[PDB]
């Protein structure tokens, strides 16, 4: 409250950090359905069923120009191009399961970087 606060977490090194995951996210042989946005006129159904769609290239560039106010709206985009993913794709598709793996390795390096 005010003039009470928790001790100082040291969030300095937090932008580096979050771009490492992004890097090793980007370099995983199972990102090339997450490596750039859906293409809106190709594929029937996304624009109207995916509210929010979200890539690993428009994280990086929104990470890069300082629209990561924290590092939980870093998390919550992130897991965001999971969630769509899962939303679009049948878990028995290569699609379907390269996002449940790349869910699993983000959540792991989450955890170990900051938890």
């Amino acid at each position: 409250s005010m003039s009470v606060k928790k001790p100082k977490r040291d969030d300095s090194k937090d932008l580096a950090l979050c771009s490492m995951i992004l890097t090793e996210m980007e370099t995983h042989e199972d990102a090339w359905p997450f490596l750039l946005p859906v293409n809106l006129k190709l594929v029937p159904g996304y624009k109207k069923v995916i509210k929010k769609p979200m890539d690993f290239s428009t994280i990086r560039e929104k990470l890069s120009s300082g629209q990561y106010p924290n590092l939980e709206t870093f998390a919550l985009d992130v897991r965001l191009v999971f969630d769509n993913c899962e939303t679009f794709n049948e878990d028995d598709s290569d699609i379907g399961r390269a996002g449940h793996n790349m869910r699993k390795y983000f959540e792991k390096k989450w955890t170990d970087t900051f938890k």
